[PDB]
C-alpha cells in the first residue's frame, strides 16, 4: 500500500524472527537476523549480477561496470555483517544450540545462484533443490548459461581480443577450467591500457568481485572457528576449501607474467 | 522446523519485496531491501538496548557492556549500509520515485521505538501509529518507562553517586532535561577512573552509542542529499535532528574534568 | 636504498614521535600518531588529486576516475582513521593536554593545500604560512589555478555543454560562486545518461569525494566533542565547516532533474 | 613544540618519501605511503601491547581491556588500509616494480616485535636483526620474557584457575606449545560466566585480536595476489602465515564446552 510499512511490507519481514527455543534465548534472535540480513543483501547481489551479465551481452560496458560498483557494495556488506556476529560467544551459543537443525548454509539457495553465476558451477548441487522444483529451475537456466567471466570472455571475443573459439559453443554446465591460452590476451590489456581501457575496466572490477567474496568467505570461516571451532572433509575444515577455489584463475596468473 | 529456509522462514521473508513499478523498475529492488536490512537490524538493536536496561535495574554491570557492545556492532552496520544506497543516482531514482507514497521512515515505529528507549521521549508523537494500536501500546510502555539514559543515573545513585532525588521518580513521558547539578558527578568519575571505572567503562559506552547514532543521523542525511537535493522539513528536517542529544551532561562534563 | 628500512627511510620516519610530556604520558603516542598517520594520507591524497586535475585538462577520462577511485579510498581512510581515536577518553587527554600549545590542524598545509584544490579557496589562508615560503609559495600555485571542479568544468565546455564563457578565463583565486546556469547542463547529462556515461560518472565521483570529505569533516567535529568539548570559532567552526559544499551546482540540480 | 607541524615534526616525517623510480613514477607514492602508515600504527600497537602486558602482570584488569581494545581498533586500521593498495594494478605496479629492492616486511623490526609480543617466538629470528643491536636488544628481551598470553595464564594461575605450574618458570624462548591440560580451565571459565566474568572478558578480547590479525594477515596475502599474481616463499608464505594460532586452546575450547 501507500504507507511505509505497507510499502515494505514490514508486518511481513518483522515478523519472520521465529526462535525455537521454549525457555526464549537472548541471543537467538541475532542468530536469526544475521541470517536474514544476508540473505536480503544475496538477494539483491543477484539482482544486480545478473544484470551485469546481461549488460555485457549487449556491449554495455559502462551500465556493467555500474551494476558490478554496487555489487562490491553489497558484497562488502555481506562481509562487514560478520562483525556483529563475532559478538556471539560460545556461553551464549550454548544455550540454544541444541534447538538447532542440521540444516547449514549450504541449503542456501540464493548463495548457490551467486557462486554459480559467478563460475562455480556444479550439476550434482541440483538435487539438494528439489523440494522445490522453481528454485531449482532458475537455478538450472543459469547453470546452463555460461558465468560471467564467460560472457565477459565472449565479450572480448567481439572486439578483437584472441578468445579460444571454444567459448563460442560449449556445455556450460561445466565449470570453467583455467586456460593457459588466455594468458596472452590478458597481457596485451595489461600492457596497452590507455588502449584497452574498458577492457582493463572490468579486469579490475572482476578481481575486486572475486577477492572481496573471498574476504567473506574467510571472515565466514573464521566466525565460525569462534563459535564452534574446527574439528580436524565437510565442516570448518570444508569452508577452509572453498578458499582455494578461484572464479576467474586467468585473471590472476597473468599477473605473474604481465609485462616480462 | 530442521530446514534452512524453514527455520529462517525465507519464504515469508523472501516474499516481502513488493516493487510497485508497473513497469517495473531495476533500483527499485535496492531502494526496498536497503530500508528492510536497516529494520532487520532496528528490531535487534532494540532486542539488545531493552536487555541493556534490565541489566542496569540489575546492578549487573558486565553483562550490561557486553548487550551495549554488541549494540554498537550493530548501529556501526545501520550507518556503513548507507554506502550501498549511496550508489542509487538521481537518475534511477528518478525512475520509480513517483510510485511511492508520501511515507518516509518518520513511520518507522521500531526506528521511533529506538529514538524513545535512548531517552527522545515525544507524547504527541505516538498518533502517528495510531493505525497499530498493538505496538502503539509497546511504544507507550518506553515511553512511560524510564529511558536507558535514566535507568542508568538511578544506577549511579544506588552506589553512593550524588543523583538528584527526582530521577528516583518523576513524568518520564517527558524527555530528559539537562541538569547542571550532574556536572559534579561526572568530574568525580573521570579523575578517578581506577576508583570508578565501572561508572567510567558505561560512560564511555554511552557516548560511543550517541556518537554512532549521529554519525547514523549524518549518512542518512548526506544520503539524501545525493538522491533527492537539498534547497522546513524534509532534508532540513535531518539537519536539526543532528543537534538533538541523548546524554548531554556526559558530553558537557568534557569541559570541565579537571579544570 | 635497496633495504627495507632504508627505502622507506624508517628510521626518519620512526624518529619523528617525540612527546613533550615531561613525566611521559601513555597516551601522547597515539595523539601523535592519530595524526601523523593522517598527514600522510594527505600527503597521498593531494598527489592523487593533482593527477586528476592534470588528466582532466588532457581530456583523460578513464585515468581521472582512476586517480579519484583511489583519492575516494584514501578519504575513506582518514575518515574510518577517527575510530582508534574515539578511545582517547577526557581522564587521558587531561594528563597531558597542558603540554600542548594553542595550535590546531587549522596549520596543516597539506590539509588546506587539498581544500584549496577541490575549490575551496581562501587567500586570507597564506598569512597563516608566513613562516614557509617553499610551503606557501606550493598554496599560491594552487590558489591561482583552476579547482577541480572548474577544471571539470572546462572539461564540459570542450566537450559542447552550456558552459558559461566565464569559466575559460578568470580570477581562479577567488573561491566559485553558485551558479544558477549550470542547473540545465547537469538536467541534461542526468537525463539522458546512456548519451552522457563520461560526464554522468565523473559528477557521481565529484559527489562522492565531497560525500567522503563531509564524513572525515562531521567524525572529526564529533571526536572533538568527545576529548574537548562544546565551547563561531572552536567546536562551532567545525559544525559551521560543515555548511560548505565543494560542488553545490552538482549537488543542487538533485532537486530539478527529470521533472 | 608549539607549532602544529613542530610538534608534530612535519617536516621530518613529509620528507621520508623518496620513490626510486627516476622518470618518478606516480604510483611508487602509494607504494611507499602504504607501508609508512602501516609501520605508524605497528608502533602504536606495541605501545598499547607492551602496556596490556604490565597490566596484566599488577593484575589490573579493566585497565589492560582499555590498552586492548585500542590494540583492535589499530589492527582494525591496520586491515582495512588494504583497500587503499587494491587499487594498484599490475600495469601500474609494473612501472616501478623493476627498480625496487629484494626487501620484504620480514624485515619489519616493528611487526616481528609485535608477533613475538603475541607469542609466536622465533630464536633465529634475531639474526637477520643484527644489523641492528638496539633493536635487536629490544627484540631479545621480549623473547625471553612471558608473552601477553603466557602473562594472561600466570593471570588465571593467580586466582584459583587450575594453570600448570609449568607457566610459573621456564624458557620463554621457546613459543607456546598446545596445552590439552588447559581444556578444562577454559571450560569452567565459559559454562561459568557470571562468577569468572573478568576471565571471561579477557578471553574474548583474546580472541578478537587474533582474529583482527588473521584479518590483516588474509587481506595482506589477497592484495599480494592480485599485484604480483600467486604461481615454500612468496605467495606461498603468506598462506601458511594463516595457520598459525596464538591462542590455540581459546579457540580448541569452543568444541568442549558445554558437553
Ligand atoms: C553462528 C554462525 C555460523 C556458523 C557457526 C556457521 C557454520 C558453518 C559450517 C560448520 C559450515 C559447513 C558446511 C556444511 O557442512 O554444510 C557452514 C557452511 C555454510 N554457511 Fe555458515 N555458519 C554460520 C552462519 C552463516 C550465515 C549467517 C550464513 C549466511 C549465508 C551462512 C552461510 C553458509 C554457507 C553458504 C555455507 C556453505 C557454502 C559453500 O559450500 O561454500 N552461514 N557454515
Ligand atoms: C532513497 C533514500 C532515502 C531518502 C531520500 C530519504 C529521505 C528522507 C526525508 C526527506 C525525510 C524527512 C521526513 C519527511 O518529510 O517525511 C526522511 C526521514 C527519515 N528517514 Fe529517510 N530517506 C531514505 C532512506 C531511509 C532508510 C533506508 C531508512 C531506514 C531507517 C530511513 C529512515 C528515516 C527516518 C527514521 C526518518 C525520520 C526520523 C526523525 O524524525 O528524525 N530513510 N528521510
Ligand atoms: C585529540 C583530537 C583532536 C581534537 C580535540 C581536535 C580539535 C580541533 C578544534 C577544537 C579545532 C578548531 C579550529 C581552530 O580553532 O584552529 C580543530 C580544527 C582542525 N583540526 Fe582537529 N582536533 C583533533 C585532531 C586532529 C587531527 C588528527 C587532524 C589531522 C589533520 C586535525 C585537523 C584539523 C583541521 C584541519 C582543523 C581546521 C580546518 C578547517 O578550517 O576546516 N585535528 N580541531
Ligand atoms: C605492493 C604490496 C605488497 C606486496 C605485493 C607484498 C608481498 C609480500 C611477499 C611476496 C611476501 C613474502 C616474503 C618474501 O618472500 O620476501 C611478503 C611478506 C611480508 N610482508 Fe608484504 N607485500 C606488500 C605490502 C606490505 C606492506 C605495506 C607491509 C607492511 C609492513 C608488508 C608486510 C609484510 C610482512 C611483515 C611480511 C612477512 C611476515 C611473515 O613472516 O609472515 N607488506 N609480502
Amino acid at each position: 500500500r501507500l504507507t511505509y510499512g505497507g510499502y515494505l511490507r514490514l508486518d511481513q519481514l518483522l515478523s519472520a524472527q521465529q526462535p525455537l527455543s521454549e525457555p526464549a534465548h537472548h541471543d537467538e534472535m541475532l542468530f536469526i537476523i544475521q541470517h536474514q540480513t544476508s540473505e536480503l543483501w544475496l538477494k539483491l547481489l543477484a539482482h544486480e549480477l545478473r544484470a551485469a551479465i546481461v549488460h555485457l551481452q549487449r556491449d554495455e560496458v559502462w551500465q556493467c561496470r555500474k551494476v558490478l560498483a554496487r555489487s562490491k557494495q553489497v558484497l562488502r556488506q555481506l562481509t562487514e555483517q560478520w562483525s556483529v556476529l563475532e559478538t556471539l560467544t560460545p556461553s551464549e551459543y550454548m544455550g540454544f544450540r541444541d534447538v538447532l537443525g542440521p540444516s547449514s548454509g549450504f541449503q542456501s539457495l540464493q548463495y548457490r545462484y551467486i557462486e554459480f553465476l559467478l563460475g562455480n558451477k556444479n550439476p550434482q548441487m541440483l538435487q539438494v533443490f528439489a523440494y522445490d522444483p522453481a528454485g531449482q529451475a532458475r537455478l538450472r537456466e543459469v547453470l546452463e548459461a555460461p558465468s560471467l567471466y564467460e560472457e565477459f570472455l565472449r565479450y572480448l571475443a567481439r572486439f578483437g581480443h584472441a578468445i579460444p573459439q571454444q567459448y563460442q559453443a560449449r556445455d556450460w554446465t561445466a565449470a570453467h577450467v583455467a586456460d593457459d591460452t588466455l594468458r596472452p590476451v590478458f597481457e596485451r590489456i595489461y600492457e596497452n591500457t590507455d588502449r584497452y581501457w574498458r577492457e582493463y575496466s572490468l579486469c579490475e572490477d572482476l578481481v575486486d568481485v572475486e577477492t572481496q567474496f573471498q574476504l567473506w568467505r574467510f571472515r565466514h570461516m573464521r566466525t565460525v572457528m569462534r563459535v564452534i571451532g574446527f574439528k580436524r572433509s565437510s565442516g570448518v575444515g570444508f569452508l577452509q576449501q572453498a578458499l582455494a577455489l578461484t572464479f576467474f584463475p586467468e585473471l590472476f596468473d597473468v599477473r605473474t607474467s604481465v609485462g616480462v
